[PDB]
């Protein structure tokens, strides 16, 4: 089908033609749900439009939620203490500044050897077995460790934390109350510990900066909400980037050759992979005012879906071969991590995981096969990530 529809597991394999029909025939597309016309919204599919809308937080607000579903915020119950991804400046600004102190090059550097060790352990197990599900065996568990590092969770608690994490990620995709409470109990304790035993992580930095201090319960709640932002945004996305890259590389032995002969091209290749997999394929904003883009006016008070996945595939920005893998492209201004105030804090961490995974895959498992038609995609309309990638190595 080329007709716009929110994605499902069944339609994640090939959304590209429908994006292309939008970009070409209706770049400011009005969706009026036949069974709910009251809940009409707009969809932006071109790079220029998505890039500007993402930046323009004044016109395009995150404060009412990030889906196309009106009433999202009250329905999930996030009004009183909304996460940072659903705050606009100026409210968003100070917290972002404080938590950013936990997202510097040092933090990505300190976890990289741990990432590499794990990737190696799992890839070697897979090789010995002649393959297995690279998602289950590696692409799922890996990002949970990195989120744990950024939250300053002691390594000894990573297994318990990964349990809560997998429950939450599953419940959140398309429901995890024990996990939510375990996590909220664990972090209440960790926060208290960081008051006297601070490290260089985001939670420590927030505590050291006084968030939650002196009976400031709102401050403490905001740290808890942040842990949820980290778990719900830092796992499934990475798994989509890693798993989604597998078919792309498999079908292009010429592109793998480029990197096998020149492993220094791997960082640029990671950017091209982030462009094409765009794990966050779309997120919404709410207009705060009428805005006209070309011949269409979007009324104030409507949701607008920013199709990052389409923007990243826009021939107007990347040329008529936008749909193809070119590891030497060095694509600029990709939308994979958004743009503006909310630009992904975990961008460097995600890039590092991709670089390490790709590097080791090519060194350890270069003769590998993936059956694309056997990949199973997660449900949910915003993030594209596989639940299973059947993987064989010779
Ligand atoms: C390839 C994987 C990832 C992708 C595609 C991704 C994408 C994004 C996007 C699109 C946003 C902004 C959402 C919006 O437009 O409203 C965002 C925000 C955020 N991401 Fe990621 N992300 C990834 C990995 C991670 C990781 C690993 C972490 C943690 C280590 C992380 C932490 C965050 C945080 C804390 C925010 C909120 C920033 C703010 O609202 O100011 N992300 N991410
Ligand atoms: C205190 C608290 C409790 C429960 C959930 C959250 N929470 C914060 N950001 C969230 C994002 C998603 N997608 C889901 C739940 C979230 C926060
Ligand atoms: C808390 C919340 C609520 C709703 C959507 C998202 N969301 C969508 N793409 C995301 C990517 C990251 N890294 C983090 C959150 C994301 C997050």
């Amino acid at each position: 089908s080329h007709e716009f529809q929110l994605a499902t597991a069944e339609t994640w394999p090939n959304p590209w033609p429908m994006y292309r029909a939008l970009r070409d025939h209706d770049p400011v597309h009005h969706v009026v749900p036949p069974q709910r016309p009251e809940y009409d919204y707009y969809v932006l599919s071109r790079h220029a439009d998505v890039w500007s809308a993402a930046r323009d937080h004044q016109t395009f607000s995150s404060a009412q939620g990030l889906t196309v579903n009106y009433g999202e915020l009250e329905m999930i119950g996030l009004h009183d203490t909304p996460p940072m991804v659903m705050q606009d400046p100026p409210v968003h600004t100070e917290f972002r500044k404080l938590v950013s102190r936990g997202f510097t090059p040092r933090q990505v550097e300190t976890v990289e050897p741990t990432v590499r060790k794990f990737v190696v352990e799992r890839l070697e197990k897979l090789r010995a077995n002649g393959g297995g599900d690279i998602v289950t065996e590696l692409f799922k568990p890996l990002p949970s460790m990195v989120v744990a590092h950024y939250l300053g969770v002691p390594e000894e608690d990573w297994t318990q934390f990964d349990g809560w994490t997998q429950a939450i990620v599953a419940a959140n995709a398309v429901g995890a109350l024990d996990a939510v409470g375990s996590m909220m109990a664990y972090f209440t304790g960790l926060i208290e510990r960081r008051r006297t035993e601070p490290a260089d992580d985001a939670i420590s930095h927030l505590v050291a900066a006084g968030v939650g201090a002196d009976g400031d319960t709102a401050g403490t709640l905001s740290i808890l909400a942040f842990t949820f932002t980290m778990v719900t945004g830092g796992n499934d996305t990475v798994t989509g980037m890693l798993g989604g890259s597998m078919p792309l590389l498999h079908r292009r032995p010429d592109q793998r050759r480029l990197l096998l002969d020149d492993p220094e091209g791997i960082p640029d290749a990671v950017e091209e992979l982030l462009r094409l997999t765009s794990p966050v394929q779309g997120l919404a904003r709410t207009t705060t005012r009428d805005v006209t883009i070309g011949d269409t006016t979007i009324p104030a008070g409507r949701r607008v879906l920013l199709l990052y996945g389409s923007a990243n595939r826009d021939e107007r920005q990347y040329g008529p071969d936008a749909a193809e893998l070119d590891v030497t492209r060095c694509p600029r201004n990709i939308l994979t991590f958004s743009h503006g105030a909310h630009h992904c804090l975990g961008a460097a961490a995600a890039r590092m995981q991709c670089r390490v995974a790709l590097t080791e895959l090519l060194a350890r498992c270069p003769d590998f096969e993936v059956a694309e038609s056997r990949i199973v995609w997660s449900g949910g309309s915003y993030v594209r990530r596989p639940l299973s990638v059947p993987f064989r190595v010779t």
